[PDB]
DNA sequence: GCACGAATTAAGCAATTCGTAATCATGGTCAT
């Protein structure tokens, strides 16, 4: 527990900081920094470039001096080293040694806002009155639902917690009681004294940081414009403690969105946060959807706009918001990203928002860690952005890949940094570079003898290991240590485990329990009878330490794993092209050498000649078939399927390890590198059942497999995983029941024999058509009516949902339903030849229910229709198709020919 | 002034980028007698010109030279 | 911009560099061609691929500045 | 040849956005007053040759400009 | 990309290639 800062920002030339004191009470401080640079200097002094010359400081009086010597020495092009950030500068001069932080005194906002629009409005284009308020804390843990009384657009009763805490039949509203008595409320009597104590919440109860899902996109934008188009500059200022909320617009390809920033409060979404921070791939990025994902609690699914829910009906509306907003709260309880984000900045010495563009995260990390050595880092350049190889796929054989292993790259780009020796300061000329498809093959000569090489054709010194490298291994080795620290940190937990259950006795007593360092025997001995109270706190003292060291392990981890997409950005401090373009191609090489050298080696252990083994691969990661070795060595010899997979898991260690790592220093050894760090271990096993028809494993081309994956990072599964990637099993335009059929296909075709994928094809056909007409029909968007129509028939290229739309028009002529117009989104589905209608096609608002009336022959006349042959039965021939396998028996006279 | 053909396609933004890569960007600098070069992309137009502007020297280059005048 | 920022209209230059050429001047000038140096020069460079003026991997082996002077 | 290139130059300045006399109703009067221009010797020209040769509504000018006939 | 900045020029399409439909000639077989 000590002072650390909250935000900084800069004003004239004075800097404010909020923080947090030594006591605990937030304050506002503000002080005339003076900045300190440095220049070009031919007298020898302590600071140095990075280059080794000698370097002169400087002081200056005020910020604004500094930014007027900047223009001095850019008008007779001499570089302006030293840190021209002064936020960064001033967090690093104010605390220096690490900083010890308590998230407990952050004060985190989490706010989803449910606007009364009949019509989903642009956020800054304000037309509907806003209803909704919501602020969750933390140090308060409190949230902030004041039900606006009456307003302009109708008054609504009184929201009562009691009521609403029960199911919706007993009157509540399915949301749980204890986040119900968190909440609070008080009447309005119009929209203006809502905002009015809306802003004054913002003021006595100030954020540090400022998130919710979507909280950027939606809620700022619109709560902040329609305080600007009703308000005026008043008050809306007050959101930011210094008045210098600026207006602030992106111009994006989608439009015009008033991304905004509150001076004084770090703006951070949390969908961006998700987005960047759990490479997790759901199709649906919404909300819910994650949240079933994550916590599971999805929510109760009504339909409809909620203009009438507003009024009537309320205590579901602010359920609904209540609901959102706990959602939001849970997946940081399962995620812990704003820890993580405080976590990190304070590692970096930066600004919160930081966080979001990796190039700060590393500008403040390689400062702060040169000011040791008071080396000083070199000004700006200007570069231009360059578009140069980068990733790497082969090109996979759409076949049935049965017995198939698979490795991967610790990390690609880190450990091709480290080894190459790669810095802006290590270069020293480049040599003659021959195509690349030489050096794959190892018969090209031998570039060099004296220096490091990337075969982009530079040449880079050894002996010296540059900052980048040395910074690489400097959050590597911190990362490692964490990572020790938490398996020391489980390994006691499961001890305390273990002597909770054997043996109690009666001991109050709480020592201070050692930190950061496994517990020595005897002293958890000792303690052994200490009941459950006592015992229970060190339990709760370990899990928080297992967060902390969680925390510091995933921070550690982003970090490192940045370094490329920062050193590529043409706006980091030190970009070199010739770093980037030898940190690419050596990936390239090297997946394509190792590749060789799998081949070369497979060819020779099987005994067949001129046989690609590698199934497919990243520029990290790699499959390579082994059924050859399987044949070979024979599928009846085994017992159980647990054999087959222990087999094929020390097979990679015995024997394919140690040609991995020959096969790497033969790397090394080529262009003379620094080192060997390169890895690669079995992190998946792919195989079919055992005895059984089933393929095991499938390609269909660039990155779009199905794998029956027994084995992953050793672990063994009891029972088959599952593992695909670019199907179409997930694509957001076909039914739930669709998908579910394909992902049983896939069991099927991967794990079952062709009889199983047969009968299946045939026992969804039948089920098929036993579903909802609405759910299978799928919805289109239609605009332009009038260009498609001659009095209801087709038009000229008529598209599908027009032709459905005029023909239910021509259905329901004078009946009095609701009109269907353009811009309308409508759901679509063909009819058999024959119709009654006289066209092959139907259209009508989505989720709304068309007439009865047409709805008994719309059904009879859609019977076992083809539309699935478009939805369903398309992709899985595609599937099937490279599965060597067919779904539908061809029966033919092939055997009598033979 | 400082003319020649394609002076500012594959000489200027060689010779410049050549000396910056094999010299340092301080002797590069050398070129110009208040000592300040720049460099400007034009992706607006398809092709990737890093044109650049050595002061003191007035680049003109003699193909956009000519099909002007 | 101190002005501007009130809402009237400054008047004048704005780039200095003409207003600097017609107060040293002013009245007509008389120039000779044969004082202004007026350099020339084409590089040859030699590369498996097309050199790419940005990229810059070649060696520069044929300069031939030229001068007029 | 200085004078020439002077001239021809100035509408090209004219109805820029950058040229400190910009007007968007001097730029395009000048244009339309010279499609007027070219129409009204178009339509002269056509009235001249049908008197002359006695016959009426006949179309002489082809494929002109807003400079040409 | 921080902190702006201080000045500013490339527009709008002619043409091809492909896919899908719409209409139109033309043949195979049938009630006659």
């Amino acid at each position: 527990m000590k002072e650390f800062y909250i935000s900084i920002e800069t004003v004239g030339n004075n800097i404010v900081e909020r923080y947090i004191d030594e006591n605990g009470k937030e304050r506002t401080r503000e002080v005339e920094y003076l900045p300190t640079m440095f220049r070009h200097c031919k007298e020898e002094s302590k600071y140095k470039d990075i280059y080794g010359k000698n370097c002169a400081p400087q002081k200056f009086p005020s910020m604004k001096d500094a930014r007027d010597w900047m223009k001095r020495m850019e008008d007779i092009g001499l570089e302006a080293l030293g840190m021209n950030d002064f936020k960064l500068a001033y967090i690093s001069d104010t605390y220096g040694s690490e900083i010890v932080y308590d998230r407990k005194f952050v004060r985190v906002a989490n706010c989803d806002i449910e606007v009364t629009g009949d019509k989903f409005p642009d956020p800054m284009k304000a037309e509907y009155e806003i209803d909704a308020i919501t602020h969750y804390d933390s140090i308060d843990d409190r949230f902030y639902v004041f039900d606006l009384l009456n307003s302009m657009y109708g008054s609504v009763s009184k929201w009562d917690a009691k009521l609403a805490a029960k199911l919706d039949c007993e009157g509540g509203d399915e949301v749980p009681q204890e986040i119900l008595d968190r909440v609070i409320y008080m009447p309005f009597d119009n929209e203006r004294d809502m905002l009015m104590e809306y802003i004054n919440l913002w003021e006595q109860k100030r954020p540090a940081i400022f998130t919710g899902w979507n909280i950027e996109g939606f809620a700022v934008p619109y709560i902040m414009n329609r305080v600007k188009m009703i308000l005026g500059e008043r008050s809306m200022k007050r959101f930011s403690p210094i008045g210098r909320v600026k207006s602030k617009l992106i111009q994006n390809m989608y439009g015009s969105k008033e991304i905004y920033s509150i001076d004084g409060v770090s703006i951070l979404d949390y969908l961006d946060l998700y987005k960047k921070f759990a490479f997790t791939n759901l199709p649906s990025f919404s909300l819910e959807s994650v949240a079933q994902h994550e916590t599971k609690k999805g929510k109760l699914p009504y339909d409809g706009p909620i203009n009438k829910l507003r009024e009537t009906n309320h205590q579901r509306y602010i359920s609904y918001n209540i609901i959102d907003v706990e959602s939001v709260q849970a997946i940081d309880k399962i995620r812990g990203f704003i820890d993580l984000v405080l976590s990190m900045s304070y590692y970096a010495k930066m600004p919160f928002s930081g966080v979001m563009s990796p190039i700060k995260t590393w500008d403040a990390i390689i400062f702060n860690s040169l000011k040791g050595e008071h080396k000083v880092i070199p000004q700006q350049g200007s570069h231009v952005k360059q578009s140069f190889p980068g990733a790497f796929v082969f090109e996979p054989k759409p076949i049935a890949r049965r017995y198939i292993m698979s490795f991967d790259l610790t990390s690609l780009y880190p450990s091709i940094i480290r080894q190459v020796n790669i810095s802006p300061e290590t270069i020293r000329g480049q040599f003659k570079v021959h195509p690349i498809h030489e050096y794959i093959a190892g018969t090209a000569p031998k570039p060099s003898d004296e220096y490091s090489c990337s075969p982009n054709g530079w040449m880079y010194d050894k002996h010296q290991e540059g900052i980048i490298p040395k910074e690489i291994a400097k959050v590597f080795f911190q990362r490692k240590d964490w990572k020790k620290k938490m398996f020391a940190e489980e390994m006691n937990a499961e001890a305390i485990k273990k002597i909770i259950m054997k043996g109690a006795g009666s001991c109050s007593t709480k020592p201070e329990v050692e930190r950061y360092v496994k517990f020595s025997d005897d002293f958890l001995n000792e303690l052994s009878n200490y009941t459950e109270s006592v015992l229970n706190s060190l339990i709760e003292e370990c899990e928080k330490a297992a967060t902390l060291a969680n925390t510091n392990q995933l921070n550690r981890k982003i970090l490192i794993n940045s370094l490329y997409g920062a050193l590529g950005n043409i706006h980091f401090r030190y970009y070199d092209l010739r770093n980037a373009t030898a940190i690419t191609i050596f990936g390239q090489v090297g997946i394509q050498w190792i590749a060789r050298k799998i081949n070369e080696y497979l060819n020779k252990v099987c005994g067949t000649n001129d046989e690609d083994f590698i199934a497919a691969g990243d520029t990290d990661s790699v499959y390579v078939c082994v059924d050859k070795v399987i044949e070979k060595v024979g599928l009846d010899r085994f017992k159980e399927q647990n054999d087959l997979v222990e087999f094929m898991n020390q097979f990679g260690k015995k024997k394919m390890e140690p040609m991995i790592d020959v096969a790497y220093r033969e790397l090394c050894d080529y262009m003379n590198n620094r080192e060997h760090l390169m890895h690669m271990d079995r992190e998946a096993i792919s195989c079919p059942p055992l005895g059984s028809k089933g393929v095991g494993g499938f390609w269909k081309a660039k990155k779009r497999y199905a794998l029956n994956v027994y084995d992953m990072e050793d672990k063994r599964f009891a029972e088959p995983h599952l593992k695909i990637m670019g199907m179409e099993t997930q694509q957001s335009s076909t039914p739930k029941a669709v998908q579910e059929a394909l992902e049983e296909s896939i069991r099927r075709i991967l794990q079952e024999g062709e009889e199983s994928v047969q009968e299946y094809y045939k026992n969804f056909e039948k089920e098929y058509r036993q579903l909802d007409y609405k759910v299978i029909a799928e919805v289109k968007t239609a605009n332009d009516i009038a260009k498609y129509d001659d009095k209801g028939w087709p038009g000229f290229k008529c598209p599908f949902h027009i032709r459905g739309v005029l023909t239910y028009r021509r259905a329901v002529s004078g009946l009095g339903v609701a009109p269907i117009l353009d811009g309308n989104k409508v759901m679509v589905l063909p009819l058999r030849e024959g119709n009654p209608f006289g066209d092959k096609c139907i259209a009508w608002p989505s989720g709304t229910e068309l007439p009865k009336e047409i709805r008994s022959d719309v059904l009879s006349w859609i019977d076992h229709s083809t539309l699935f042959q478009k939805s369903f039965v398309k992709p899985l021939a595609g599937m099937c198709e490279s599965a060597g396998m067919d779904y539908e028996e061809k029966a033919s006279l092939d055997f009598l020919f033979g």
